[PDB]
């Protein structure tokens, strides 16, 4: 077993593997505080997640159980992977904490363009969303701040996969309301992977312009400033819609025509723009999908079809189930033991 070690940092306790050293706090990041750290064995710079409180609850110990199963699937260069997993309890009594390692990205596109760069970028989300979507896994809450990049401008996508599925279990995550397709805002249509393409959207339009395509006060003014550019929905979206006040919403709000893109993304590559419009419309049936936008001229320079890749098959059925803490608690763990690094080769990368 490791020689661990101990340090308070911003008044928390981290306890981890003498191998992870110059612990440097850079925030919160999803459930839990997020340490810089540098990689001894490997060389590389690392982040550590110590979780909080991994087991107060059935919702904490269900989410850090989901977290680990996800981080332990994903192996995409474009998909944040799992690069260590551990904890300090030398058996399941004592189980107390989980801490996660990943690679550390420079920074994030919240932090961070001429089309060149926006095509780059874009492509690789919708590589890694390929992948996530293949897997029926959907992010839920893709935003600029879980896009993490070099300063290759390579990127990986974090945090997929714990915003709540439904109204009927919450799982302590908060989404962020600019980049949410409608229908996940406001559940008015059946929904699928499509929402994701929705935030590509609403990515792909700030980046271009600067400036957050809807920038909404709640939910209303969010439906409002959408409306507004693609315009409210015909009798054909109408008809999908289940909920009777989301309908009153839509055809009360002062009837909104359809913009042309081309005028509200002013000099921008037109090939860009039609991407966009396959992007952002209303009827997630209609969206274009991750492997479809793939294949969209726009992207020309970067697409390969034997080079975008689709995941294992991934199990989720833990998903349904209503189990104790203490049935949670023993799962994780025993991905924890099962865990084997990936594979370090000769190579030496960063
Ligand atoms: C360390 C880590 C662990 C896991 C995940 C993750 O995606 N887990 C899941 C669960 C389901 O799918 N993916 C992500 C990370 N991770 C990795 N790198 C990071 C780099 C910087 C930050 N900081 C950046 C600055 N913010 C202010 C605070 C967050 C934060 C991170 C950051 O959180
Ligand atoms: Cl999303």
């Amino acid at each position: 077993r490791p020689t661990f070690y101990r340090q308070e940092l911003n008044k928390t306790i981290w306890e981890v593997p003498e191998r992870y050293q110059n612990l440097s706090p850079v925030g919160s990041g999803a459930y839990g505080s997020v340490c810089a750290a540098f990689d001894t064995k490997t060389g590389l710079r690392v982040a550590v997640k110590k979780l909080s409180r991994p087991f107060q609850s059935i919702i904490h110990a269900k989410r850090t159980y989901r977290e680990l199963r996800l981080l332990k699937h994903m192996k995409h260069e474009n998909v944040i992977g799992l690069l260590d997993v551990f904890t300090p309890a030398r058996s399941l009594e004592e189980f107390n904490d989980v801490y996660l390692v990943t690679h550390l990205m420079g920074a994030d596109l919240n932090n961070i363009l001429t089309d060149d760069h926006v095509q780059f970028l874009i492509y690789q989300i919708l590589r890694g969303l390929k992948y996530i979507h293949s897997a029926d896994i959907i992010h839920r809450d893709l935003k600029p701040s879980n896009l993490a990049v070099n300063e290759d401008c390579e990127l990986k996508i974090l945090d997929f996969g714990l915003a709540r599925h439904t109204d009927d279990e919450m799982t302590g995550y908060v989404a962020t309301r600019w980049y949410r397709a409608p229908e996940i805002m406001l559940n008015w249509m059946h929904y699928n992977q499509t929402v994701d393409i929705w935030s590509v959207g609403c990515i792909m339009a700030e980046l271009l312009t600067g400036r957050t395509l809807f920038p909404g006060t709640d939910h209303i003014d969010q439906l409002k400033l959408i409306l507004r550019l693609v315009g409210t929905p015909g009798a054909e979206l109408l008809k999908k819609i289940s909920s009777e006040s989301a309908r009153n919403y839509i055809q009360s709000l002062t009837q909104m025509p359809k913009m042309n893109f081309a005028n509200v993304f002013i000099g921008a590559n037109p090939l860009a723009v039609d991407l966009l419009e396959k992007m952002l419309v209303l009827d997630s049936d209609k969206r274009i999908t991750a492997a479809q936008a793939l294949a969209h001229a726009y992207f020309a320079q970067y697409h390969d079809p034997d080079d975008e890749p689709v995941a294992d098959p991934y199990d989720q059925s833990f998903e349904s189930r209503d189990l104790l803490i203490d049935e949670w608690k023993s799962l994780t763990y025993d991905e924890v033991i099962s865990f084997v690094p990936p594979p370090l080769d000769q190579e030496e990368m960063e």
